[PDB]
């Protein structure tokens, strides 16, 4: 374990609010605004709206003309913003030579699922109306997010949608029932989950937990992109990648897993001081421009 990690992990710890304190979603949401990464100061950005939804472009230096990522950032399906996730995206846009488009999509619980799904949908379908080639497209996101890039696929692919090159679910969270080993099994390595059960009651409000698009580990994944899927060995969700790996597999999917040793919950989105979470985001890039030469 790099001393990094390490040290990132103690921080995490620290600062953790104990198991079982109910914290209000409102305290919750401004909490994550306020420890926002700031962007790097070469990464510009423009508001647009999309789909009815607040979004940004999000674009690194670098750019080629003509390619986007949809971005889906995590949060649960409860909280997170364009804010929160601009400084991460910003470095997946550096990565992979591609402008971002960065949804503020519809969050439980005002706008349960499948709310989220269909911003994710109208937001893919306003990219290709804006004249992007599928071919030229990748969806991205993280946590709650990742598994919505999935669920995003596989609604458009039944809307009779064309898929786009790749999709990276970073620590996708594609199953709403967390009954994975991994909760019990991974829980003491995870700094970063009752707390993840109020999510799934909040994004849910009544709906089946096993519904293909609120968890895509459920889902017939048949046609869908190659995939990218990247998780932290020492994280609860680390069931949910490679059981979505198995899944896709299955369905005939261009699969690959990555389970990073030593890594927690979007280690990514720390890039700042963890080498790992560079490394990672590179990766990711690397991959969207390999899918987009093949």
């Amino acid at each position: 374990a790099g001393p990094e990690i390490v040290k990132l992990k103690k921080i995490l710890r620290e600062k953790a609010v104990p198991p079982g304190t109910e914290v209000p979603l409102d305290v919750m949401r401004k909490g994550m605004e306020k420890v926002a990464f700031k962007a790097a100061d070469d990464i510009q950005v423009e508001q647009v709206t999309v789909a009815g939804c607040a979004a940004e472009w999000v674009r690194a230096p670098g750019c080629q003309a003509g390619k986007a990522i949809l971005y889906l950032h995590g949060g649960g399906y409860v909280m997170g913003s364009i804010n929160t996730h601009r400084s991460m995206v910003g470095e997946i846009s550096r990565a992979s030579q591609a402008a971002a488009l960065l949804l503020d999509y519809r969050l439980a619980p005002e706008h349960p699922f499948p709310a989220a799904v269909e911003d994710g949908v109208a937001a893919y379908r306003w990219l290709l109306d804006q004249g992007f080639k599928p071919q030229h497209l990748s969806i991205s996101g993280d946590s709650a997010g990742g598994g919505l890039v999935l669920a995003v696929l596989v609604s458009a692919r039944d809307q009779g949608l064309p898929m786009p090159a790749s999709a990276i679910p970073i620590s996708p969270w594609a199953d709403m029932t967390c009954t994975n080993d991994s909760f019990k099994t991974r829980a003491e390595a995870d700094p970063m989950p009752g707390g993840i059960n109020k999510m799934a009651a909040r994004y849910l409000n009544g709906a089946d937990a096993k519904h293909p698009y609120a968890s895509p580990n459920f889902a017939n994944l048949k046609g869908l992109p190659p995939l990218l899927i990247h998780v932290g060995r020492d994280e609860v969700l680390l069931d949910d990648s490679i059981k979505l790996d198995a899944k896709a597999k299955a369905d005939g999917v261009k699969s690959t897993l990555e389970i990073w040793d030593d890594m927690i919950h979007v280690w990514h989105a720390f890039h700042p001081m963890l080498p790992e979470g560079k490394q990672a985001i590179v990766r990711v890039g690397e991959f969207m421009r390999e899918q987009w030469a093949a």
